[PDB]
């Protein structure tokens, strides 16, 4: 019951499941398109989700982005709550300048993250995603496995297509996740 052209294998994808059905399902309207991409990571759970949790700093492990801002405090202090809004900066070129995105989900216990773009000047419109890292933990002593899920739901321009849409932000997305693995992979190496 494995989706087509995911990636993982039917034992991986069989625990995995739970996590795909509580966080990663959405209603697609006819003028809107989903997907979902999964990344293997060598690396332990905690500092891969340790990474993806910043929602100040997305541009550490995001390909395109060049800076980034966030918004500041509307009475949180120490902790990034839900509701926190940020303004991030693209390369030159691209069909997006700039995006507005604000912090949906944050789950440090379920590991699960989440954000959703409100405005600027880009293409995608209502673009929603949902990250989440979860830990394959061997019954027998062997190496390290983390999958990383990150699903999304984007409205289609009248005159894009749904794939060139749908092949664009998949593209995005793992390019964001391969240097999110490189980066975690990298640092799970030096520290033991
Ligand atoms: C790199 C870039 C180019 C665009 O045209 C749209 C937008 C500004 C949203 C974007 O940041 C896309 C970001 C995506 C798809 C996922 C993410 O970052 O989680």
């Amino acid at each position: 019951e494995v989706p087509a052209g995911l990636g993982l294998t039917a034992a991986e994808y069989a625990e995995l499941q739970p996590t795909v059905e509580a966080y990663h399902r959405y209603a697609v309207g006819p003028g809107q398109c989903s997907s979902l991409v999964a990344q293997r990571i060598e690396a332990p759970a905690a500092a891969v989700w340790a990474i993806v949790r910043r929602f100040d700093c997305p541009q550490v492990y995001k390909h395109f982005i060049r800076s980034c801002a966030l918004r500041p405090d509307p009475d949180a202090g120490d902790e990034l709550r839900p509701g926190r809004l940020r303004e991030v900066s693209v390369i030159s070129g691209l069909p997006a300048s700039t995006s507005t995105e604000r912090l949906d989900l944050l789950d440090d216990a379920r590991r699960a993250f989440g954000f959703t773009i409100t405005g600027g000047e880009h293409r995608l419109a209502n673009y929603r995603s949902v990250t989440t890292v979860s830990e394959l933990a061997p019954a027998a002593p062997a190496k390290i496995c983390t999958v990383v899920l990150e699903s999304y739901v984007v409205d289609v321009p009248e005159g894009n297509s749904e794939e060139d849409t749908r092949l664009f932000a998949d593209t995005v997305v793992r390019l964001n996740l391969q240097k999110l693995k490189s980066l975690a992979e990298a640092n799970a190496t030096s520290a033991a």
